[PDB]
């Protein structure tokens, strides 16, 4: 999974690297459930296909902040801009 | 890019869609960014994959608030979690 | 997402696409998190990565079950396995 | 195969993960196949695909009921949602 | 799933692509199959996994034997070499 | 080009992947020049791709017998539904 | 297959597309079989792998002919450095 | 994530390796947010993908830059080409 | 080959896709040429390698300087960085 | 990069596979840079894009001589049907 040989990294980057394609891998789910809740033509599935969907949002929730908590500049940038008011773009 | 035909999707949708997306590659640039750091035996160019890293970081956090404040349960869930102590489970 | 075009396709046939590559990717998110696992040397990560995991199984039990309740041969084959004793090659 | 070197994956892990990976292929060749019997246009071909997709879930089923008996999570979100009637998410 | 656009293409020619990539998925899927079965260490999953891969055998025994019926080179050619003795290459 | 390590294949199981993945290979060959047969617009380009693809025909032949002659199950599903009349699925 | 709408493109181009694509398919399946012949323990398979790896050469080498003909700097390139003596760089 | 192992490449290598790659990962991403941008229905978000947008520019230049500083030709070839004027193809 | 739709982006935005795309084409070709020319072992066509191997450089750069004056920020973070002294940072 | 092991694999086989890869890649280019030629609405860029085309058609010729010079069955089948003229296919 890594485009570096194992040796050659330090595990903190290698956890790191654990959390943020879990991140991306929750992030593709939350996307491809949306999707699909448009498209599906059976309202049993889009219930089922939108539950999912939310938790998967949770799930990258719960490792975001783990990121955040081991990462200075993941928490730096966290706390600039999430939970604000205003233009996004000059925060 | 949209697995469904964009006909059947709501405009809502694809642009949460092209947000998701941004924030995907961001976090996968920060990742291959900070294993080349690693790796990196030459500091001038680990000074810049690390200064590029950092700012990927910006433009997920920039980009995961937009969709915090366009999705409901974005919020939800990012609030719980997010600035918390404690265990995160 | 689908391989023949969808004019051609049954709308039930292309739901039960949807139904059937969402529990593929669950199934892939089960395996994905418990390798990270067990190669995990941060315990509060791990923590997250076993709990997300056994969700996904959740995710995947749901969508699995709407396989089975509107397909008639998942659920008879699932039937014939799902819950059973003895070897299930027989 | 695995996202993990094997060194660090605990003897279990690696067995569920080829009985996961098996599904998966199951899973979508039924897709794959159900797609192409709605697409055929030649009805000896359509029998064909629509015979072996049936086996394909049979296949699934055998792998899956495995997971079930070596993983406890997915023997108790099994049985809460497989052969149910009412709301799935409820 | 086709790759020249399919108006340009024959029915006869989608039906065949129909046919050859399922034998194409049954191969690969004994190919895996097959190496799963050496190394599982779970003798259930083992079973499992050697029932599914020789009934993918039979699959694709099916779907060639269909393109052995519906094109007139495939004919030719399994003719010449299958069910023979003697070196292959003459 | 394996999931599972080497070391736990058998050299048979090996050798027989090297086969599999070639007649995929073959195959795909055959469907992709087949296409461009029915969508080239020059003639004498359409007849390269036809040769070819007619040959592609005859070197999955030549590895299939191979396989049917290095496997049992193989052997057993070939010959039950190779050169057959009347419906296939039988 | 094509990168840009089929509709832009001129009738040339995408005939050229289609000899490029197969010279590519062509090319890359001499390579593996190289390699497996090489890693083949059997020699009756390393018979075949090797019997249809030369003659895939023969099909990029009509195929390439074809874009020689058709390609005004095809020729011109080819001609410089095929079938000559001394530095390929020169 | 080299093609050839790693045992047998210079250190200088694999590090213009380290750079190249991350600019692709630069251009790549310029040019998908610049997409979005013109696709993008949303104004408050087209402002954030523009913002990231011309910053991946930077990244780009400045990892450009350390490979004009330890690559001769590639300070060669770019000291030709960038910042003039009339005609780049002369 | 693009993510977006055609109807809805500026031609000039496919332009610079097209541009985009083959600089990266480039970039692919001289690392993988680069690592072929260590691994090599046969001089003549280490040779060949790393001749292809500059001039896909020289393809990059023509197609970099028509990214610079066709787009405004190319031009400005070229300017910034490019033929310059000192820490890159 | 290799589909077999380097341990199992000739010095001759592997660097031919350097060569055939180089080529797959410059052929690839070619197909690209020519759509993209044909497609583009900007002169300025269309000389490019023809230019860098053009020499990538060189950088395979330089390639495949090396091949036609290091490898018998490359050579025999180049010489047949390269700088000939009449039916490709006799
Ligand atoms: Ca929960
Ligand atoms: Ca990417
Ligand atoms: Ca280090
Ligand atoms: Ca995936
Ligand atoms: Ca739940
Ligand atoms: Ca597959
Ligand atoms: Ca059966
Ligand atoms: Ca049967
Ligand atoms: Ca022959
Ligand atoms: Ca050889
Ligand atoms: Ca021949
Ligand atoms: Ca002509
Ligand atoms: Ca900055
Ligand atoms: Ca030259
Ligand atoms: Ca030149
Ligand atoms: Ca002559
Ligand atoms: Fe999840
Ligand atoms: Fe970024
Ligand atoms: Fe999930
Ligand atoms: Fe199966
Ligand atoms: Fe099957
Ligand atoms: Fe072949
Ligand atoms: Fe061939
Ligand atoms: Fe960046
Ligand atoms: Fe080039
Ligand atoms: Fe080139």
């Amino acid at each position: 999974s890594t485009h570096e040989p194992l040796e050659v990294l330090k595990e903190e980057t290698v956890n790191r690297h654990r959390a943020i394609v879990s991140v991306m891998a929750e992030l593709e789910a939350v996307d491809w459930y949306d999707q699909r809740v448009d498209a599906s033509t059976d309202p049993e599935l889009t219930a089922i296909l939108a539950h999912n969907r939310d938790e998967e949002k949770e799930h990258a929730a719960m490792t975001l902040e783990w990121l955040r908590r081991n990462d200075a500049k993941w928490a730096e940038h966290l706390r600039t801009y999430l939970f604000t008011e205003g233009p996004i773009t000059a925060a």
